[PDB]
């Protein structure tokens, strides 16, 4: 990464607090995670040896309620990345008005080198390590990069075993399989929220999205579903997709299902029939109408900020654009959906699932879809009007919408007097 993920996040927070009335003590409180837990996660490998990984559970603030955030399994992960993600989580849950704080977890591991049994052991050992700081009313993890509902169910089972079934164990973690307390629409949650935000942004810009072009970076749970929903709901034409090994571009358009099948049968989207192999750098520079980065953070910097040619940049990923790059893009007249507003659908449906678990009652697809649409539209329009009234960068406006709420919570708790 170009710069430290946490330093960048703090930079953004200050840059955006320059447009609002907030006390110095509150800013100092908000620039530091409230609790960080670094743990050793020992598991037994398939050959019988014991290997110790490094796990992080960072909650940045819980003024508004129990902290929420996914668990990332990544070899390149660092504690700074988890801190930045928890900080972004805070604003993410504040902007769509959820009774959550901000949290994040992670393990420095390459899951592609682990078997099924090793992955289950890793999840259970991580739960055993961080049990003392998580709970249905303390900290609610969720799926993230290289984690899936399978691992979520393993973690929930381990937590329930430790907790001796005293309370709503199903609510300790979200993104679970439907059989063990799952939620309908959670699989396509972040993609649905991103699609709703893109539709609202096009409405604001007066652009008909039918027949237009979308380029998606990353083909995971968010990128693939974003491409599929854009092709299906918005009528867009997916011209290029990518994963860590490279991307495929096609002027005539790609079918997301065939690309996903090829990726599953080959390991990557590279060399897909009828498409041209390109790099992620080349995909980011393509002439498209919507660009959706749904991969690792910090993909747009001063090394390519001026080469972006998309009308709308939908930051599906967490912090994919640097503040400098934000300034360059805004100078270029490119509308940006802020990272913690565009992909707030995923946590929006995660909040729904938590409510369904603690209540003991479950809803349907239509209710979840309706509530998610309502929440995402309200949050996006709040941020848009905020940035329009104050004549500031989108990113900043969302902060003004988010941080203020968090700020209010502290003033309602007595944490900060001013
Ligand atoms: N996970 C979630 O539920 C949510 C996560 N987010 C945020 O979004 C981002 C993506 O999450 P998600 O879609 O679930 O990821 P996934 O866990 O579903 O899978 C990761 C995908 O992105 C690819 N990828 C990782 N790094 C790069 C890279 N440097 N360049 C190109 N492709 C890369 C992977 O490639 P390959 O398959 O080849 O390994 C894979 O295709 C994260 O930052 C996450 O925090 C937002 C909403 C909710
Ligand atoms: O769904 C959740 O609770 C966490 C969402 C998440 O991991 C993210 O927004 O990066
Ligand atoms: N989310």
């Amino acid at each position: 990464v170009e710069i430290d993920p946490f330093e960048m996040a703090v930079k953004q927070l200050e840059r955006a607090a320059q447009y609002m009335d907030i006390s110095e003590e509150a800013l100092e409180w908000l620039k530091k995670p409230m609790r960080i837990v670094e743990v050793s996660v020992p598991i037994e490998m398939d050959d019988g040896s014991v290997k110790v990984f490094t796990g992080f559970r960072v909650q940045h603030n819980w003024a508004r309620g129990p902290t929420k955030g996914g668990i990332r399994w990544h070899p390149a992960e660092t504690l700074s990345t988890v801190k930045a993600l928890a900080t972004w989580m805070t604003w993410k849950v504040a902007v769509v008005d959820l009774p959550y704080g901000g949290g994040k977890g992670g393990i420095i591991v390459n899951p592609k080198e682990l078997s099924e049994r090793e992955q289950e052991r890793l999840a259970r050992a991580y739960i055993r390590a961080v049990y003392d700081v998580i709970g249905p009313w303390t900290d609610i993890p969720a799926p993230d990069v290289y984690t899936n509902p399978k691992i979520m169910g393993w973690m929930m089972d381990e937590y329930e075993t430790i907790m001796r079934r005293k309370g709503p164990a199903f609510g300790v973690i979200t993104g679970k399989p439907l059989s063990i307390g799952g939620s309908l629409g959670r699989g396509t949650a972040t993609a649905q929220g991103a699609i709703f935000t893109i539709r609202e942004a096009a409405k604001a810009l007066g652009i008909d999205l039918k027949g237009k072009k979308i380029a998606v970076q990353g083909y995971g749970n968010a990128g693939y579903y974003t491409a599929k929903l854009a092709k299906e709901q918005l009528g867009m034409t997916v011209v290029a997709v990518s994963d860590s090994r490279g991307g495929i571009y096609n002027p005539d358009g790609l079918d997301p299902d065939e690309v996903l099948k090829w990726k599953r049968e080959h390991g990557s989207v590279k060399d897909f029939p009828g498409a041209t192999n390109i790099t992620n750098e080349e995909l980011l520079e393509l002439e498209v109408d919507v660009l959706a980065p749904a991969a690792i953070e910090e993909v747009i910097t001063e090394k390519n900020a001026d080469n972006i040619k998309a009308k709308i940049v939908a930051e599906v990923a967490n912090g994919p654009v640097t503040p400098e790059a934000d300034d360059i893009l805004r100078e270029k007249g490119i509308l940006q959906i802020p990272d913690f507003l565009c992909n707030a659908g995923g946590v929006t449906v995660s909040y729904f699932e938590w409510v369904q678990n603690i209540n003991g009652y479950y809803w349907t697809e239509e209710e979840v879809r309706e509530k998610l649409d309502k929440k995402m539209t309200k949050a996006f329009w709040e941020v848009y009007n905020t940035h329009k009234d104050k004549n500031i960068h989108m990113r900043d406006a969302a902060y003004v919408v988010a941080v203020s709420r968090v700020y209010q919570a502290m003033k309602d708790r007595g944490w900060v007097k001013k």
